[PDB]
């Protein structure tokens, strides 16, 4: 490790980072299939809210990794380590699009708070950090969609 | 402490003379309480709008407080200029406005979009007739920019109301 | 009048003159297509409303942007072949692919399927005049009628999901 | 719903007494209008000779601009709670000049020709904005000094393109 | 309406989202008249230096609309109710605003740094709050503004200060 | 010369000569102010100095521009009602409406002051001209003249404001 | 099908799509693993190279995607439909890594291809076309990184 | 070295890259005379309407390189070697390009028309070469390349169009 | 006034004013040569028609502008090396290196013409000055007056080019 | 001289005078680090050469503008707490992290793992005086502290690239 | 049917005599044709180099042969502006370079560093020279555009010569 | 490899003659900027009062323009085969001027300090690009004429800067 981390912590935190990478990289697909499939009266908001959101969530995706391989780590089973569940086939209602992602994006933000609490346990700030400052936007993006499933028209 | 109080104005460095830069600097007051105003509920309708057509009402909020923002400066600096004093207190911006605001809370998408159309309104018959009296007194400028400013808030106001239009590829 | 829109002009290219009158007057019924389908959508842009409205708003607004530039395309490959294009609102209105929307407003529904109809009528034309052009040896010209067409049917998908019943 | 002879109310406190006469004034500039821009646009194509990279610039600019002219009007007219024209049959009817026939004419000949236009369709702004004056509504005649603004300045450009001088000599 | 509070889409529990939603509530009602203040003195000033204030305040208006909107954005989503009217802005606002009226170039400097100053320490404490009841992204978002706005009074007692290049 | 100064020709637009006539006049004298006026601002651009050097120093740059956009804006609608723009250095003399500064350099406030005075007057000889172009008919020319007024209105408020008896330091 | 092809044609080309479609986000979530994980002497070179291509190959991604929807099929297994083999775990010579992305390129050029070649016997002009558009990018792809293969210095 | 040539990274087989990257070397020595003479024009251009062949030459001289280096890169990677040296640029140069000296402008959008005109010709049948032997990536690079400067030979006749402002 | 002109000042740069007066006096009048050019050049932008109208109009407009940042250039160094540069309509009325065009519009081959001429008078003050500056050490002065020559003798070539007996029409 | 290096003055933001102090130091330890650590990057881009040459030459350079930004922002917000920050050679060189690499050109690999070296050096220093800022209450230095820090680990990770044995 | 042909001028519209736009002028013809073989050059080597560091060369190539085009764009420009005719002939192109080309086919990236790098040496001298006999006879412009194209020139020749030293990360 | 006293040849066929005599000036000059960047630096950190506005800015962008000028020096410099100057020993031995001491000074004060360390470099810019020319070497020769200027022209304005003038009357 090229910073003065110990191993110990190194490795603690690559293991959340592909936990967090995985969910995010299956967030960041299931987004992606929604651009492209909605349709119906309200779609073209939708139809640029996923293209929206999945340029957001890789973002998220590139630093983990850009700064996982950093600590010393691989990044990623990518079925077996994320920490929501992916979507089925087909295309769905667009509401129940939404409330997938909703949930998707409720079960990582608990995954990035518990790892940027371990972060800072063991005295490694940044990461602590990053996780912050995705779990700022990933909390914006839920309430836009709980917004989009409000029952008023 | 004050050096120019609320209703105590001075010289202009235009050229005009105080039967006339007094009543449209007051004239201006009013505009711009009412206009701060609408930028504020304008602001909190971008905050608060949810439901099926949630985007394009806060993005359109967003869009319209920024105009009417705009109009807020334009009419304060050339307010300044002309030897006014704009108005910034809570208790006069809600004094002088124009249009009665909207109480606090979230309303239904269409209460808040009904409640910007009328304040839009009312806001534009005060802009109409105060470029009538900027012409009758000989101030070329500020009826000039009264009505551009009219023309773009009815443009706003055009808008509203396609957002109240009973239609849609809705059943409804 | 030095030239009228029948006398055809050669061309500085090396094609024979048969190719030239061929894809020139299908260029120039589907340019008159193309704008009749640029002016209804300028007017739908005009006089939608409704729930939807600012999507719609936007989406007529790109689509008659972008249908003007397929009409810039066509126009100068068409002078530039030997032709003349066409400008009058008589023999625009004549040539046009499809029966215009009559003048008024209408539903938003109603506007939306008669702009897909009219670009289902013109991707017909594209797709024919692409398969002459290249049985004559007009490779550009058929290559230009492919983009065209293939955005064409793109609009056509973003008309097909503003009709769907969804929410 | 709303057919081209029925009016709907507008939401600016304006009465229909003055929307119906500015809507039709409307509709007949955006006639004019639209014309114009079909003529510039053909301009631009079909365009040629020694000076033919000027007049296709500026054919094609002068085009982009009326087509403005034409959204801008258009979308006002809408507000009003009027109806805008759009198919030949009454873009032909309403148009205020006559327009060029089908062809390609001479370079002197169409830049003359939209000198014509541009001169008539200014006739018509001015004095239905002076119109629009007298009706109470002061942000149509604003922008309509705007639009007699920018297509008096086109007129000057096409005037000074058919000047008699050149550096070719006498 | 106001005084309530609906549900989250994050998993935060309503004793730390309505304790929270208050502050956000109080900091955004202080913004907002900071942001007036501001917007009065680029509108107003005049005299010497006025363009170097005029630029100053024109950029910290917009910097503090920024504040007050990304606050009401975090608010909405967590369940609360932006303040909007007039009565409660001027009730929950933490400082008394400058009285109407113009004032001279450095009592408006002063009365913008002192504003800045109570308004960092109500933003230092809410944010204490939220570190202690789990908000995270809530204390980041705090922890920027404060940033700034500290940055916002260094460069207020800068005007301040007693030095010129005149011998005053 | 083709066509000569004092000698105007047809214009493209409808106007008849007599209102074309007066308000070329106008727009030639205003144009001669305004040419005059973006030398001075230049001027100071040039040569001001002191405390506040920074700010006058942009001001005077910002201004000049904004006045010499006047300059075309003025002359490529003059030329287009049929007039001649003023050009030589004797005609803009002749036609100045107000007096320029005289040379050297003065003190910065001097200066500012020089500055208000002309726009001023150009003020005056914008609104009367506004008012003749409206009698007559002529509501482009009115409107351009209106956004003149007020964009140069607007340059009086900022150099007043610059003059203001007021500071961080005692005065 | 709102463009007027029959049934028969629009299921044949959305298969080849899908087909395309997996192979190529193979090929992205490969590159972006690349991206992360290259070091070395040259690895700046390879750190740019691997995110100029991942940025890529999505493009062609999300089109594809776009039209397929488009045509009535849904877009997607992706394990299953993608034509060629996805590396290994563990971070590999930068040496393979290229010569992976090489030939993971080549058999995706390949069915690239014979769809092309489908969609133009049947008279679908538009999707033979857009085949190409990405063919002639992918191809020169791959002369890029035969050229970064070469035994040269 | 020149009259050889390499493998290939996409699938190919030699008897269709020695075909086609042959046609591209030829393509890409005309194309580079005609960038040569564009250049050369928009140097010496002079005359009534000098700034429009100005432009124009300059534009369609970096439209011909782009041409040029696309063609050079995808020759490359097929597996040949790209023409550079002045002797076969030469020879392999389809048309004649114009002699050292300054002409009339009309003479030179005539000889640039003329050289668009029989690239045009190379252009169209090594595209049908290469579509018969299946590859179809060069066929749509040359039919880009052929489309744009059907346009560029089109400019050049209305340039050389009979009708003015002037009556001659 | 402060500092009246002809009075010049110390500069702190660490030159003489025997170097200063001379390279001032130079500049001076360039500037005038200038400030009438960019007069000119845009005059003719204002009044400018015939059949090739457009290229002419987009030409004089560029050169006005490229002129006028040579005023801007040559100004500020001026006030920074001490001396005053001139603003008075008279004072550049005499220290104009050419004559300045008589009023009216003339035919746009004469304008060419005359632009032609103003700009190589001031090529051959701006050599002669650049000669002075080179040998009495002033090297920054020699350098921008070398820039200033390059553009002004580019801007040259294309009123020449534009002056050629040659066209698409027969001449 | 109106205040020198050790007379420390008031803050406009509410602070207390020991935590201005000791935030302060700190702030010019690791600014008078930062300073040196740009320049060695600054002078390592004019002196590399090789092989590998243009990658170094961009990355020293993107480097040594990182670290400007970093000395900007140090720099301020130290007098903004009341100190002031250190700019003589002399001082610069002794509260420096590190020690300077000596003039003269090195190899580009020694010069790598000279900068990845004081790099260390300084995010260790600034690991512990964000401890410190944190443990005194000063959260807006803690959070500048933390973007630096983390910055400054993603480029000891681009040098811990450029040094691997591989190719 | 050439109305200037090769080797013959005619005026000048600057106010320079003819005893040294001549000569200012055939200075300019052989750079020109140097500078244009470059060119071609260093496009070849864009495209066809390979290996460990290709991409760096890739990329360095594109970037000097634009360099060189500019300045063959400003001597052509200034030799048509001062009266002269500018070299196009693939047979004069050849004759009048300064410089050996280098022969067809692919070569190692190191030979082409060297061949780009002696071919720079070789027009520097030219240029250098040249800006001395531009400045003997009193043509400033060409003397000042010449020390530019000479700056930036070294500056190319300065990276070229990097990327030969012997040293790398590299163990080699 | 190669320390601060030994040379390496240059590519660009100049001798070490008179390379040998250029990086040694080359040397001194940015040491000297060096100083002048750090002290540009400083004031735009501590600079306050009534105009502090005006001097922070200035002081930041002269700042970035002498960082500018070591840049391009040190790149040639190297260029010619001599060895730029870095650590804080030798670039207090070589400066030109006398740097600023440590602490917030006056406003005044530190414009004035400015001028002279601008006056100073210039100094040695003028007579050193002098020995340049008579080298033979014409490319920095007039790369100095262009820093010369520039720095001409940042004297200007701090000369202005403290000019005995203002709008508070006197
Ligand atoms: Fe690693
Ligand atoms: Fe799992
Ligand atoms: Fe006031
Ligand atoms: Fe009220
Ligand atoms: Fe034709
Ligand atoms: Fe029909
Ligand atoms: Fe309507
Ligand atoms: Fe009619
Ligand atoms: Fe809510
Ligand atoms: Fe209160
Ligand atoms: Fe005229
Ligand atoms: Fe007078
Ligand atoms: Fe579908
Ligand atoms: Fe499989
Ligand atoms: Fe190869
Ligand atoms: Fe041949
Ligand atoms: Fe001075
Ligand atoms: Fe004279
Ligand atoms: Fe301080
Ligand atoms: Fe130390
Ligand atoms: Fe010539
Ligand atoms: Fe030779
Ligand atoms: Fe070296
Ligand atoms: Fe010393
Ligand atoms: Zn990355
Ligand atoms: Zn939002
Ligand atoms: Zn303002
Ligand atoms: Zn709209
Ligand atoms: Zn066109
Ligand atoms: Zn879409
Ligand atoms: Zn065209
Ligand atoms: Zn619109
Ligand atoms: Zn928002
Ligand atoms: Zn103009
Ligand atoms: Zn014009
Ligand atoms: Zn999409
Ligand atoms: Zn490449
Ligand atoms: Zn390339
Ligand atoms: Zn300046
Ligand atoms: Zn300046
Ligand atoms: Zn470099
Ligand atoms: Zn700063
Ligand atoms: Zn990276
Ligand atoms: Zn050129
Ligand atoms: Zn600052
Ligand atoms: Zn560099």
């Amino acid at each position: 490790n090229p910073i003065g981390l110990e191993m110990n912590v190194t490795t603690a935190v690559c293991e959340g980072f592909n936990i967090v990478l995985a969910s995010f990289q299956a967030l960041y697909l299931q987004y992606q299939k929604h651009h492209f499939v909605v349709e119906g009266s309200e779609f073209y908001q939708l139809h640029e809210f996923f293209s929206e959101s999945y340029d957001e969530v890789q973002g998220h995706v590139h630093e983990i990794g850009e700064r996982l391989n950093g600590l010393g780590g691989v990044p990623v089973k990518l079925a077996e380590l994320c920490c929501f569940t992916p979507e089925p086939d087909g295309v769905f209602s667009c509401r129940a699009m939404v409330e997938h992602d909703l949930s998707a994006e409720q079960e990582i933000i608990k995954v990035i708070r518990r790892q940027a609490g371990q972060a800072e346990s063991l005295g490694d700030r940044a990461t602590r950090h990053l996780y912050e400052k995705i779990l700022l936007e990933s909390e914006d993006r839920a309430f836009h969609l709980s917004h989009f499933l409000a029952h008023d028209s």
